[PDB]
């Protein structure tokens, strides 16, 4: 039996680091596992493509969604089919968050896309590295696909994500990310150790 | 004002030609014309890399789909801002009838997809270049799947009769051009 789990997270948070690290302990355990990631996990041109010039919100999500697609159904339900851990930094959630509350695409419409695209797939878990805006901005650069957009879009999305979990509080754990790395390490760990066990 | 129209059916059909047939002729009276295309019009790069091995048809439409929303955003909106007749090789109606009926994704979910993708634009004409697969693949997967797209078009048509001019393709280029001529002659300013 396969388990799909995902990190989520403005960039800087250290969904990054903490996704290497959950493979590496699992791996350490003997567990076959698969860490992948969006965007380009499943069209690895599409990350190529995100630099087109005033690309429109709506032709940027729908991009993400084929990539997503092909994701899911070329990587990701294969290595569940196959019984391993599949961890993807970023998946649906990161869509849901940058382009509808912080681009202003319409909810329901990104849904309505995302329910054929994922196959109605959803992460077992899905962790959250929260914090603020301000300091996530001083500890990394943003993607080059993400300049011009300032301060208040990614509070936007940081209070997106939150929405999210507060819908789907069994699927969410959300982690304070100025916690010390280990503990947050420890704390994912914790929450993985009845299932995986 | 601008005038949006669209050409239609199996490649092999005679669209193209026809497409281009209908720019030269408005390009000969002085009609501002912009002829364009999918798939590429709104993002080339998806054209190109479309050879994917194996690639999904969920994720083929949704590609189709971003190259649809910039081509409408970038190049047949502001062609139709300026008064332009702005003729499409292949729409909507295409990933409708290939990516729907043919390869069996569903029509509503495809429709839901394109309402934010097309911001509602529909062609007021679409000529539809009706033949069977045979004749077609004469001129350039298996012949039931393209019997199944020729049959999801005639769907189309029939749901959307005044969108629909539905010719034969097997006519002569000729009669054909000068049919498409004549559905446009009163649309035009
Ligand atoms: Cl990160
Ligand atoms: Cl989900
Ligand atoms: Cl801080
Ligand atoms: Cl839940
Ligand atoms: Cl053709
Ligand atoms: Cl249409
Ligand atoms: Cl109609
Ligand atoms: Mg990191
Ligand atoms: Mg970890
Ligand atoms: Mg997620
Ligand atoms: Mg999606
Ligand atoms: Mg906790
Ligand atoms: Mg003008
Ligand atoms: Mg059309
Ligand atoms: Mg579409
Ligand atoms: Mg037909
Ligand atoms: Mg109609």
């Amino acid at each position: 039996p396969g388990l799909f789990l995902t990190l989520e997270g403005l960039d800087g948070s250290g969904k990054t680091t903490q996704a290497r690290r959950l493979a590496a302990f699992l791996e350490a355990q003997g567990r076959p596992v698969l860490l992948t990631r969006e965007p380009g996990g499943g069209l690895p041109e599409v990350r190529s493509l995100l630099l087109t010039q005033e690309l429109s919100p709506e032709a940027e999500y729908l991009l993400f969604s084929a990539d997503r697609a092909e994701h899911v159904r070329k990587v990701i339900l294969p290595g569940l089919a196959a019984g391993k851990v599949v961890i993807s930094d970023r998946y649906l959630d990161s869509s849901l968050a940058y382009q509808g509350y912080g681009r202003g695409l319409p909810l329901p419409w990104l849904r309505e896309v995302a329910r054929e695209a994922t196959r109605g797939l959803k992460p077992r878990l899905t962790f959250l590295l929260d914090l603020p805006p301000e300091a996530a901005l001083r500890r990394v650069r943003r993607p080059d696909r993400l300049e011009g957009l300032g301060l208040e879009f990614f509070r936007r999305v940081r209070e997106g994500y939150l929405a999210l979990a507060r819908a789907e509080p069994g699927r969410f754990v959300v982690l304070d990310a100025t916690l010390p790395e280990e503990e947050i390490a420890r704390a994912i760990q914790a929450h993985l150790r009845p299932l995986l066990p």
